[PDB]
C-alpha cells in the first residue's frame, strides 16, 4: 500500500497555491501551479524503510494538452520534462507512475514547471517498486 502524501500540506510551495474549486481530490485540496516555468511543490519529508526504486505514483488532473515537469529527488534532478498527459476534465483525476530511485529514511522530492504549466496536483502514493 505505502504512503500517500497530500500536494496541499506538507510541503513547501512556489508560485502555486491549494486550491479546491474541482471536486474529487483527496484531503483538504489540490495544488495549482501558477507559473508557466519555475512553479513548484516540494516534499520535505518522504519516509521510506528501504533504499532502492521506488514507485511514485501522481494523482492530478489535466483538462487538455500535456505538461511537462522536472523531478528532483533529494536536491538532484533526476528526470527532465516528465510528461503529464491529459485526464479530459479539470475533475477527472489520473494517475501517473514514475520509478525514481529513493534512499531509505527520510528524503525530499520537487516537481517544477519547464515551460508548459503543470497539471494540478493531489497527491504522490509512494512504494517500493
Ligand atoms: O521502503 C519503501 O520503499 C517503503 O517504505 C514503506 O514503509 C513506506 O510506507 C513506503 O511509502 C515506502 O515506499
Ligand atoms: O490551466 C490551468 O493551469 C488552470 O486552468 C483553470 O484556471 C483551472 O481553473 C485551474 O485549476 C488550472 O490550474
Ligand atoms: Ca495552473
Ligand atoms: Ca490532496
Amino acid at each position: 500500500t505505502g504512503t500517500t502524501y497530500e500536494a496541499e500540506t506538507g510541503t513547501t510551495l512556489t508560485d502555486a497555491v491549494v486550491e479546491t474549486l474541482y471536486p474529487g481530490y483527496t484531503g483538504s485540496g489540490y495544488v495549482n501551479f501558477n507559473a508557466y516555468t519555475n512553479s513548484a511543490i516540494e516534499w520535505n519529508a518522504i519516509n521510506n524503510m528501504t533504499t532502492g526504486t521506488k514507485n511514485v505514483k501522481f494523482r492530478y488532473a489535466l483538462e487538455s494538452g500535456t505538461r511537462n515537469l522536472d523531478i528532483y529527488v533529494n536536491g538532484t534532478k533526476v528526470l527532465s520534462n516528465e510528461p503529464f498527459t491529459e485526464t479530459g476534465s479539470w475533475s477527472t483525476w489520473g494517475e501517473k507512475t514514475i520509478q525514481v530511485a529513493m534512499n531509505s529514511g527520510v528524503n525530499t522530492l520537487r516537481i517544477v514547471t519547464t515551460g508548459t504549466e503543470g497539471p494540478n496536483m493531489d497527491n504522490i502514493t509512494v512504494t517500493a517498486s
